[PDB]
């Protein structure tokens, strides 16, 4: 309770899933949350159903659309001061090996996992360094950024380089004592209606020789680690990576 | 508040440092905690500056020393009930090179800061499992169970070794269905009355080149993350490390 | 001495430097290599400083054009006959903060280290596959695909998504018995003219809280890695990094 | 071909698999060779079997022996001049979880794998340095150095001890410009007349959720990365490891 007192967040892709239960969570623990998604019917109905606009609002975006990421912090400033917290957690997926994988799905894939965490670690530098805040950005990878899945090739490419280049960005945030730090959280399998969506997906990734516990995980298990990195009892955490994964990497 | 509701912990080395803020912040969310120590006097002293014995005790006990941790679960459940969380925390070291660690150096730390950590375990599996617990076993590492330290030789072996045992453990607990979750915690450079007496020692691992933060941590940076982890939180986590250091080793 | 027998290696930036050496020691051992680079008078100049025309040749080629790549890989067989072995190796460096990059060095740096080991990895694989050939590509990270630097931002990202990107590949050429295995490599600093041309730059990369060794390496050490992975020596390994760094990430 | 001109190279477990191809590939690429095994009737046999005793000679030996070591580098010196390389390949396992493992199970194969290795590298360090050999000590891990298995506790700790260890030796001999390496081989699954000998265990070992390439490794997949890291054509690798796994550590 009151973990993330006086904290302002934007959480990309905050309307579904993941996302949306960072975004419960922190409103739970006093952040104010800006949360991002594509579709207006579905992100207004997301932000009232965890609480008043003076707690959460919406905002439309795209993460790969670079002048958008600044109408999304000024938003966010102009409803609830400046911004501390930056969730990166907005991806797409493509279902296709390395050499199966076409140069459109290539491009597409990266420009949201990839180029649109980039321009929201890059803004959220500028924008939240020195300020006293206690700011920290939380990078969405994945498992796949420490391990290979034959079927996931231009994924495990955007999610490694999630991993390195928020190590490259923290060293330098810390090193200028920008009291800004970054930090990646890499999610194992977690159950949600897409997953849902589906046949036989959760039931194949919760095969012993996937992920060890038999089941896979919930949304909520992503906010907690989330909260955690936010909050200010992990203020000496800097460029570490934090994996939820129900034992998956651990074999 | 109230994050361990229920939980009963085992903290060894828990009358000092490291051990102490975990301790304290177990206490402080719920949990009933015995700490154990080498040392009755000072024992006492920290389990009642932490609360009254129906929140926190002390237990004096050797963590090389196999026979004594049957006597301190038992000990544990006579006051407190079934144990539900382990924290293997005490540890020691050798300022050596592996050139230069005798072989009494080598059996010494090893004794402690591996075998120990071996019995807490096995133990901790045997006496939790099946109990619908929650229960959790956090090892304490170190940054040098993933970089070397030229001078850490022996240290450097026993945090490798809990490293990768702590997987092991982590991974049989999840596939028989033990209600068990194994994981290591890695500190950093930490700031306590021990560091405080070592002149010029805070300061060289200050320097950028070590923790790029420009400074180190405080024995709370731990407590927060061993809450999380002790917590049902975390009840997807197992088999992984999690790294509180400052940026020492992103770089 | 006759290490890779048979073999015709594609190596990209063979011109100079480390390329140049992995050439060099490529038809040492009996491959027959195709080069690529920008310039077409140092090319040129580079086969035949190596080679004649039936052991080593020249194709002008900016790894980050798709269709050239196309151009390449039936341009060396036209020379060589089937190509059972590739290195991406070209690479370029901006030397700013994940901060201070600008959008179009994000996507220059990119379209060279990430989108051409793309391209190359993914035609290599269709074009090498099921020939019996002992196929291998050998992907050129860097230390900076383990590691952070706070000034090397975008770099960083193009080496974590080069380094997990190639254990994918790996995992479906296994899986599909492809004859095809993927590995990267990761030197650390290495001497070279462009080194050379920057005073003081060396003698800061040999400090030792940068490389142990207390001097940088020299291009035949990547050089004799690659003979090892292009070899059939190493066709139990797939899916690996390899680190020739000096020291520099074991601290 | 003469890739090892010079060297004198001590193999524990030398007599059998992969310690035995180790030292077949050794003696063919110029080195002066012992090996160690525990049988006299065994180890005579493998010396006479791979080369003269000009080349090749074994001696008794347990790894777990402190003063036999002294013992081995004496008896090696006398035969062949002063060590240059150093393999502690020797090893035990124990088929058990950590929970099922006894104390007795534990000591044993610590003592071997775990206590040996250090009493080689640290007796190695001693005498390897400072006498322009281009020293090498390569130490043997495994797959079980990087991942758990739920049924090789002991095993695993010992594995991951030998990982970390050998950087903190890496370092030091490198700071202080001893001339002495110091690496980690990490197999994967390996046919060997002991796998023949378990009904089944070859076929479960090449399962795809074990080994990705399908298929398990041979002996000379050890020996030759160990010939590259006994040559100085890895004279700027130390503290660094090699896996070499058919895919096992990639997924
Ligand atoms: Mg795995
Ligand atoms: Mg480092």
């Amino acid at each position: 309770s009151n973990r993330l007192d006086g904290k302002v967040a934007i959480i990309t892709g905050g309307t579904l899933g993941i996302g949306l239960a960072i975004a419960t969570k922190f409103v739970e623990e006093g952040a104010k949350v800006m949360i991002t998604g594509r579709h207006s019917d579905v992100g207004e109905k997301a932000a009232k159903s965890v609480g008043t606009p003076d707690q959460i609002q919406f905002f439309q975006h795209d993460s790969s659309d670079e002048d958008g990421w600044t109408k999304l912090f000024d938003a966010t400033e102009k409803a609830f001061g400046p911004v501390s917290t930056l969730v990166n957690n907005a991806g797409i997926a493509v279902n296709k090996s390395v050499e199966e994988t076409t140069t459109a799905e290539w491009r597409k894939l990266l420009a949201v996992n990839l180029d649109g965490v980039f321009f929201g670690t890059r803004l959220g530098i500028q924008r939240m360094k020195n300020k006293g805040l206690g700011a920290s950005i939380i990078n969405m990878s994945s498992i796949e950024g420490f391990v290979g899945d034959p079927s996931l090739g231009a994924y495990n490419a955007s999610k490694g380089a999630v991993r390195i280049m928020s190590k490259s960005a923290a060293l330098d945030c810390a090193l200028k004592d920008y009291d800004v730090r970054v930090n990646t959280v890499h999610p194992g399998y977690i159950k949600t209606p897409l997953v849902d969506d589906l046949p036989g997906a959760e039931e194949a990734m919760s095969q012993r020789t996937k992920t060890p516990m038999g089941h896979i995980g919930e949304p909520n298990d992503i906010a907690y680690i989330c909260v955690y990195l936010a909050s200010n009892e992990s203020k000496f955490a800097t460029g570490s990576e934090f994996v939820v994964d129900g034992g998956y990497t651990a074999q």
